[PDB]
């Protein structure tokens, strides 16, 4: 090995021993030290074997044949070099290991061997090197090596082929090739691109993938640890630390691959400067940055497909675990945890680990990256780096402090925007109510000052994200130019060449990155610390005892001496209980509350906590628990509860539970979604379907803990008849009921009658009342792309003056970037004459200059973006909430609720919090790419040639990344909230479950929704992948060509140009990639602004104030109504309707379901515009009027009167028109003055959402109080035991104003004269109720 003839030559020829020795020690070396360690990989994972093909077969004997060959050059050398004979039985040896690898790999089915491929390519290469040099040399031993060399190459390229396998994800089936370079999801993105993508189009999940496989590995290990008396880390390490260790492997290659790019810009920048070195130096250089930066490329996403699929598996694993525990825990520690922690940790904690496993590696390659980064800058410019370490020093806990203040903002943030959900849910909840009243403006100016808030924290934390950006963008900057401005002016003779400058431009740009993520990596780490003590106390607590009960299969319900408690440190319940309930009879539970009664059958579910004694239920038990549990499922599967239909049995179970008349108002029957998420259901109809699901499942002991609280009377006697009565469907059924409720005592076999969680003489009800004892004294007792429209919606909304400041000074600040860098390369190009430079200080000046106004013109457009996304949220919301006070309550009723609410909640806070980082983001990653292809150009105009075929490439990728990204992130959006969803709803009715034994069902349930969430998650994240490895070896290859123009124009070009254009395209290479991601997160955010903006063209109602016809103070003087031929259409509800109520005359309206009789009420106030109507009050119209002003002059006390958050004054009086003295006297002539006294606050008493802590009577006199202090001549009453309360207020004082009245009873109504009646919309009479009989 000397320079001559390898490097100095214009023939760069390896040496012969070299050639012998080191390109033949490099290929079997590979294979030496991957072999043992492959053997684990194939032990670990096997999938069977693959069957006798020919491939298989073509490969080993070829490697039969290889092996002959390199020992027939031993066989000649045995017939006087050392290496003539070392070397060929090595070859020989790694071959023979090489075919028996093939052979192993078939034994462990392994269609595609990345091993066999790699050690195949680096075999050809150091063959390819012999094969020049030897026919540059030119029948003895070369005949052998052409032979070696064309076998390798059918070797090897029959290593690409797949062998056979031993909606599936095409991810197995892929070649190594096809792996490495996400192919598989190729033809993905072109179906999204072509058809939209849907759930039935995804894949299968991996089978190492599904919750099936990962969730019961984590429980043993959890087992195992619990067993060993506990640590979550080390079970998540043993479970998914083996898959994670190949990460770490990748992650050391990128990172050595990531700092060989600036060495061998280093290499081609001393190449430009001597003019006399051969150019195949050159495009050996640029060869080597290639091949570096593609391999660097694929091996950091292998590394982050590798973290993506252990967050995956820790996700679903640690979801399930998490499931399964709440499916097995104890009642003291459900009630420790609440539900909402414990969703909490299925949700919040798991993602947690995901997000962590994405970037956790980096506690480690950080560090080394800035270790080595470090290192190459020492070697690059002495001592000199300490003045850019000393910057990053500063400016790394300066970030870590603006992260911290950015999550107290944050914190606040979301507090206030809660605040802000609860007021916009109470007001959608009752938004018929603030139109009725008129409230809507002060409302408005409610959800206004909590946005004020929320808005003045945004921007605090818009001003440290302004802060943050500035750091992160002009951090490379100030390191550097602290570090050459120190390098040149502590010696006259630190010449700053273009090796010095670019390179370590190049290390500061590698720099970068690590110091920004690993303050939010140790963050996240402390965060998941949390979030792991969390999941380990959940996972640690105490589970129920499952043989509790004897559960013998089929004297049916055994009871001796058994004691219960509800926790091990609280004291029994039930003390001492026995009692035996034989099968098929009915027995009744009696106490008084707080007895024990629920506590009994809670106690032979296995509920409560055994302290002694016996139990032993026999056969199936079905549990119908006090507080009904729905599923959000519809109501006939609610009733069937995953059991197959019988519509004879179903149809004979609906009816006995008297459920025909609410599935007849349901909409949709039967199918109608029931549940907290669908249509509301009263109480008594919640028990009708759990008790309908009980009897459905058909169990043999049944447990009715108060199933007919709820349900009235007569409902309760035709329930108790056809379900739980001798004579009803429970026939032959061991029926244990928990009642109140003497009714049906009588029917009742044997009466259990308890004291105190004691049994207190049970026994039959003749019995018992004959023995007049404890049961006396009970007795005694009582799609395309988004359009640019919505692109320019918001830009309106930012402010077109914001927005187009923010453009210029971007465009300002890589102006000064560009710039900057020129003047580093002309400053590199000066000549040195007496050992120094002439020109540094005004070189220096310039560079600092520059770097000063790329710094202030940073912080202004990151300013400018923050700020007018503050103005864009402030106006989008005004906006939103206008739209949806102004639209009518037709809207409301049309519109769910659901997507009015995610209007103002995530569509806000993806405008406010998320588009306009977004924004800075796209603007960064494509000004990076301008800069980079205009520096590229301008050095090497024949660069200009790749731009276009390129450019197409990606085009086509971005435009296939985009059309399925959205899809896939859609998709995803939609499955995470199942999940959980159905964790919310196995926790409320975990003791159902229990009870019926389907906890098997539910968890496949809950397995199931988790893999259809990480069905939609893979794709996604295997998407990124794919459009990385395309568009980020694009600008790889623009790496190539940019190196490449420079080494064939070097005579004409400086070396100041030359790095300059290789540093930057170095970097666009790390952006072509993001600049797509960046315009898919636009694409995906903006349409927020879309729906924002979608409620601003419908129909809104008439105009509140109209003042050119506004009417007088006074308007209803007497209050005269008259309907001149009105008809309503909700065809017409209301028609032909002409009549005239007097002032001060009451007048009620009397009718049945269906006919006008609460649409009329809608006429006065004007809720929905009159089709054919007059309607006119004293001598003014209504439909010329203002809606405000009428709905002022007018009041009405409602069905159910709605009482909003906030004080008992502002519920009276919103706008705090009336004063204190007005509030007072209104109240105490409601009847309300001596409990208003009484609350601590006075006036300000706090009420809940609806007043739950008010009781319903006094909700009724608060809206009555609401009527009397408005004041108003013309009153509208609804009615449905303070009946007699409310109907003596309504005719003490309001006898001087009118009142038209809609009752369903005709007891109140007969006091009011001139009833009118509405048979169907019709007046069918008009008249007094003297004339009515
Ligand atoms: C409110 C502060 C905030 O939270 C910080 C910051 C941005 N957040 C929004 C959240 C977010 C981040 N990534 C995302 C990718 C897609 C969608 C959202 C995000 C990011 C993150 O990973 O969070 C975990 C992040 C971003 C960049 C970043 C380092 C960084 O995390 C340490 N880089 C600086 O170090 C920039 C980058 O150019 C770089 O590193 O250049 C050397 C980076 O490109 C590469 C090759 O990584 C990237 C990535 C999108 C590409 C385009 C240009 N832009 C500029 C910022 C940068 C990014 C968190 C907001
Ligand atoms: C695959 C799709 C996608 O890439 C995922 C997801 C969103 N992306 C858009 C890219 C993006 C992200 N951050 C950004 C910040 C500015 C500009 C762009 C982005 C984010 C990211 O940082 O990527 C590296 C991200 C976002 C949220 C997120 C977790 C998350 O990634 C870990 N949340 C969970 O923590 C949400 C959040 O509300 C929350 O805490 O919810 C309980 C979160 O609030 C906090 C305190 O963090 C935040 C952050 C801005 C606040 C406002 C509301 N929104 C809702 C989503 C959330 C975010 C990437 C799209
Ligand atoms: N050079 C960086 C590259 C990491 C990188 O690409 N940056 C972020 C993006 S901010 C990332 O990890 N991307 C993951 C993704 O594709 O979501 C390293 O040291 O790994």
């Amino acid at each position: 090995w000397e320079w001559n003839v390898t490097w100095n030559t214009s023939n760069p020829d390896f040496t012969k021993c070299f050639q012998n020795t080191v390109l033949v020690w490099v290929p079997c070396s590979y294979l030496w030290v991957c072999f043992p360690f492959y053997f684990l990989y194939l032990s670990h994972h096997d999938r069977g074997y693959i069957q006798m093909t020919h491939l298989n077969k073509a490969k080993t004997a070829l490697g039969f044949l290889l092996w002959i060959v390199c020992w027939a050059d031993l066989f000649y050398s045995f017939w006087l070099a050392p290496v003539f004979l070392v070397s060929p039985t090595l070859l020989g040896i790694t071959m023979l290991l090489a075919t028996f690898l093939i052979q192993i790999e078939r034994r462990r089915g392994v269609q595609s061997s990345g091993i066999m491929l790699t050690f195949w390519l680096i075999a050809l290469l150091c063959a390819l090197a012999i094969l020049r040099s030897k026919i540059m040399t030119a029948v003895f031993r070369d005949v052998t090596f052409y032979i070696y060399f064309s076998l390798v190459l059918i070797q090897l390229v029959l290593s690409c082929f797949s062998d056979r396998s031993p909606n599936p994800c095409p991810e197995s089936s892929a070649s190594f090739l096809s792996r490495i370079t996400f192919w598989w999801i190729t033809g993905m993105m072109v179906q999204g691109y072509r058809q939209p993508l849907e759930s039935t189009d995804l894949w299968s999940l991996n089978k190492e993938d599904t919750s099936e496989q990962v969730v019961p590995v984590l429980v043993k290990n959890w087992k195992k640890e619990c067993a060993k008396s506990p640590s979550l880390f080390k079970v998540l390490y043993k479970t998914f630390g083996p898959y994670f260790l190949m990460s770490f492997l990748f992650k050391a290659v990128h990172d050595l691959m990531m700092f060989a790019g600036p060495e061998i810009l280093k290499l081609l920048i001393n190449f430009v400067n001597d003019k006399k070195a051969p150019e195949w130096q050159g495009y050996f250089y640029t060869a080597l940055l290639f091949i570096s930066a593609c391999l660097q490329t694929l091996v950091l996403h292998q590394y982050f497909h590798i973290c993506f699929v252990s967050g995956m598996r820790i996700k679903t694993a640690v979801i399930g675990a998490v499931y399964r525990k709440a499916l097995v825990i104890t009642n003291a520690a459900r009630k420790s945890s609440t539900v909402g922690e414990i969703v909490n940790l299925m949700s919040v904690d798991a993602q947690r680990f995901m997000d962590l496993a994405t970037y956790i590696n980096m506690i480690w390659s950080a560090p080394l990256q800035v270790i080595l980064a470090l290192y190459l800058l020492w070697l690059n410019l002495g001592p000199s780096v300490l003045a850019g370490v000393a910057v990053m020093v500063l400016m790394v806990p300066l970030n870590a402090v603006m992260a911290m203040k950015t999550k107290t903002y944050q914190v606040a943030h979301m507090k206030s925007k809660d605040n802000r959900i609860k007021l916009m849910n109470e007001i959608l909840n009752g938004i018929k109510v603030l139109k009725l009243y008129a409230w809507e403006l002060a409302f408005k100016d409610k959800v206004l000052a909590i946005r004020q808030e929320e808005l003045k924290v945004l921007k605090k934390s818009a001003y440290l994200a302004a802060v943050g950006t500035f750091t992160w963008v002009c951090t490379p900057f100030l390191v550097a130019l602290s570090t050459f401005a120190v390098y040149v002016t502590v010696d006259e003779n630190n010449i700053l060449d273009a090796q010095k400058a670019f390179v370590s431009l190049a290390l500061f740009n590698i720099l970068r990155f690590p110091l920004n993520i690993l303050p939010m990596v140790i963050s996240s780490i402390v965060q998941a610390s949390v979030s792991l003590k969390r999941l380990r106390v959940f996972l640690s607590h105490e589970d129920l005892d499952p043989d509790s009960i004897q559960r013998r299969p089929i004297n049916s319900i055994t009871v001796k001496n058994a004691t219960f408690t509800w926790a091990r440190n609280d004291p029994p319940t039930l003390h001492g209980i026995t009692f035996s309930v034989p099968e098929g009879s009915l027995v009744a539970v009696v106490g008084q509350v707080g007895c024990g009664k629920s506590s009994l059958l809670s106690a032979l579910l296995a509920e409560m906590d055994k302290v002694e004694g016996h139990v032993t239920v026999k056969g199936s038990v079905a549990y119908v628990p006090q507080q009904a549990w729905i599923q959000n499922i519809s109501l006939r599967e609610n009733i069937l509860f995953g059991r197959q239909l019988q519509e004879r049995y179903y149809k004979a179970v609906v009816e006995a539970c008297a459920l025909l008349p609410d599935l007849e108002i349901l909409p949709s029957g039967d199918r109608t979604e029931i549940g907290e998420k669908g249509v509301n259901l009263s109480g008594g109809q919640k028990q009708r379907v759990s008790l309908a699901r009980a009897v459905y499942c058909d169990s043999d002991v049944y447990l009715l803990d108060d199933p007919l609280s709820a349900v009235d009377a007569h409902v309760g006697k035709h329930i108790f008849e056809n379900v739980i009565g001798p004579k009803g469907l429970l026939k032959n059924k061991t029926r244990l009921l928990v009642t109140h409720a003497i009714s049906y005592l009588p029917q009742m076999d044997v009466i259990i009658v308890m004291s105190g969680g004691k049994i207190s003489e049970m026994g039959s009800y003749q019995e018992l009342l004959a023995r007049d004892g404890a049961f006396a004294e009970f007795l005694r007792t009582y799609t395309g792309q988004v359009k640019l429209s919505v692109y320019w919606d918001y830009m309106k909304a930012i402010g077109l003056f914001i927005s187009f400041l923010s453009i210029f000074l971007f465009l300002c600040n890589h102006v000064a970037s560009l710039v900057s860098n020129y003047w580093l390369s002309l400053w590199t190009d000066d000549p040195i004459v007496n050992g120094t430079q002439e020109h540094t200080q005004v070189r220096l000046s310039v560079y600092g200059a520059l770097g000063i106004s790329q710094g202030i013109t940073v912080f202004g457009y990151s300013m400018a973006v923050s700020i007018g996304g503050i103005f864009a949220s402030r106006r989008l919301h005004l906006d939103l909430l206008h739209n949806v006070l102004r639209s009518p309550i037709s809207f409301f009723e049309r519109t769910p609720s659901g997507n009015l609410v995610n209007r103002f909640s995530k569509e806000l806070d993806t405008v406010d919090s998320m588009i306009p980082q977004v924004i800075k983001m796209f603007m960064g990653s494509l000004f990076n790419v301008i800069g980079a292809c205009i520096i590229i150009l301008l050095a090497t105009p024949m660069a200009a040639v790749i731009i276009p075929p390129l450019g197409l490439i990606y085009f086509f990728v971005q435009r296939f990344y985009v059309a399925s990204s959205r899809q896939l992130k859609r998709l995803e959006s939609v499955s995470r909230s199942p999940v959980y969803s159905h964790f919310n709803e196995t926790l409320l009715g975990v003791s159902v479950i229990r009870a019926f034994e389907e906890q098997e069902r539910f968890i496949r349930q809950s397995d199931l929704k988790v893999d259809e969430n990480q069905k939609a998650y893979y794709p996604s994240i295997v998407a990124n992948r794919w459009l990385a490895v395309r568009l980020e070896c694009v600008g790889n290859c623009i790496v190539l060509f940019a190196s490449l123009f420079a080494v064939i124009s070097r005579h004409s070009l400086s070396a100041g140009l030359v790095g300059l254009s290789v540093s930057y395209s170095l970097q666009v290479t790390t952006y072509l990639n993001w600049l797509v991601r960046m315009s898919s997160e636009m694409e995906t955010n903006i349409v927020a602004v879309e729906r924002l903006k979608e409620y601003s063209e419908t129909e809104k109602e008439a105009p509140w104030q109209i003042q050119d016809m506004a009417p007088p103070k006074d308007w209803p003087q007497v209050g005269r109504v008259e309907f001149r031929d009105y008809g309503l259409r909700y065809d017409l509800v209301l028609k032909h309707i002409n009549v005239t109520i007097d002032g001060g005359e009451k007048v009620g309206i009397v009718g049945r379901t269906g006919a006008g009789k609460s649409s009329l009420t809608l006429g006065l106030f004007r809720i929905k515009e009159s089709a054919e109507g007059e309607i006119i009050i004293d001598d003014i119209n209504i439909a010329k009027i203002g809606l405000h002003d009428l709905r002022f002059k007018i009041t009405i006390i409602p069905q159910d009167p709605v009482l909003f958050s906030g004080s008992l004054r502002m519920n009276l009086d919103p706008f705090s028109q009336y004063s204190d003295e007005e509030v007072w006297t209104s109240l105490e002539l409601a009847h309300l003055k001596g409990f208003v006294s009484a609350l601590p606050d006075k006036l300000n008493h706090e009420c809940a959402e609806g007043g739950e802590n008010l009781s319903v009577g006094q909700r009724q006199l608060v809206c009555l109080a609401r009527a009397l202090l408005r004041k108003t001549k013309i009153l509208v009453l609804d009615e449905a035991e303070t009946d007699d309360l409310i109907q003596s207020t309504i005719r003490t004082q309001f006898d001087d104003c009118t009142v038209l009245t809609i009752a369903h009873r005709l007891n109140t109504i007969m006091d009011y004269t001139r009833v009118i009646v509405l048979d169907k919309g019709e007046i069918q009479e008009w008249g007094s109720p003297s004339d009515l009989l």
